[PDB]
């Protein structure tokens, strides 16, 4: 069992000047430990707006399909709120049949922009998947950008290697991290 | 037993005027004769570029992973040319364990800038598909740009519904459409 070193590496699509100013950040929200048959890994992407505007949509747990590809649909509860304990039951149209994704909200801090899920059920998902999402605001000279964190941890199914088990989850991360970036780009470009 | 009706319809990303200009080559390269369990769509995407240089991307059969997400690898012969007939080997990081697509190119036509493949083998394949890529340059008051056209026809899986194949199949090429367009609206903003 080790502690995962996701503070002491830049991660790809950070700079090396942005990653010094996040290094807390990530120890606080972005470390776990890790048993042997798990991996674990970090992902950033750059948002040419606001905080807030990535904020607003990021914490949206029930509603995935606004910056998540291959939603088909995504139903919470009749009374839900916004409480860490929820779940919600995802569609997930990367294959046929869609697959469910029953998941669970982990974290949601309003004031520090933290979230993440867990997933506990469905069908042809990820074993003992977790991930944490943290926003970050930087300002340089007037000028203002995002940045979006993402770790995640998870089993290496028996049979995967752990290559393809981070090169699987790392480019899921990533396009949904890049659609993020185009969705609140285009509601800062507009609003 | 019917003809497709893509030429009848303004596909998705793409506007009434092009639509126009593009309706006898909707007619010639996608249309296809399917059948009952059979489905088909048609898709575009709007690229600021020259035509040469989307096609000079689209055309290259043995390297799908700089216009498609998730190629985890692509094989192709020993002394491979770029022929009619030919096949390759994809390792497609979708999933655990990645899975094998072997598909065999069935066109190419650099004159009128016409690709298109089947998928002949494999594992956790859809069942019966076949794509085919188009590319046409525009112009307009002196301004420049590009629209690809893809079109695929594939079977219903046993047990789907044809919402769901054609939700899962146009997404994977939607997205993968919008990769060509960023790869190639780069490579012409910086050349
Ligand atoms: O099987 C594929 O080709 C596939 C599945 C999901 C996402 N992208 C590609
Ligand atoms: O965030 C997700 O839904 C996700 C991330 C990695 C792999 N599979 C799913
Ligand atoms: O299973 C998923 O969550 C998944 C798989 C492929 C592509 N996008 C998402
Ligand atoms: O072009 C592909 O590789 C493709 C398109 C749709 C569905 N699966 C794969």
């Amino acid at each position: 069992s080790t502690i995962t070193t996701h503070h002491l590496t830049v991660p790809p699509g950070l700079t090396p000047e942005e990653f010094q100013e996040l290094s807390s950040s990530i120890a606080e929200f972005h470390s776990y430990r890790i048993n042997p048959g798990q991996c674990s890994s970090l992902l950033a992407q750059r948002i040419h707006a606001p905080v807030e505007t990535v904020w607003t949509v990021v914490r949206r747990f029930d509603k995935p399909q606004t910056y998540k590809h291959f939603i088909k649909s995504c139903s919470v509860g009749e009374d839900f709120r916004m409480t860490v304990g929820s779940t919600r039951d995802v569609t997930v149209i990367s294959g046929l049949p869609a697959a469910t994704s029953t998941e669970r909200l982990d974290i949601l801090d309003d004031d520090r922009h933290v979230t993440g899920f867990s997933i506990i059920g469905g069908d042809h998902r990820l074993r003992n998947y977790r991930s944490v999402t943290t926003v970050h605001g930087f300002e340089r000279d007037g000028e203002i950008w995002t940045v979006v964190l993402e770790s995640y941890v998870v089993d290496v199914p028996e049979g995967n290697t752990e290559e393809d088990t981070r090169l699987f989850a790392d480019t899921v991360v990533k396009l949904n991290l890049q659609k993020l970036a185009s969705v609140t780009e285009t509601l800062a470009r507009e609003a």
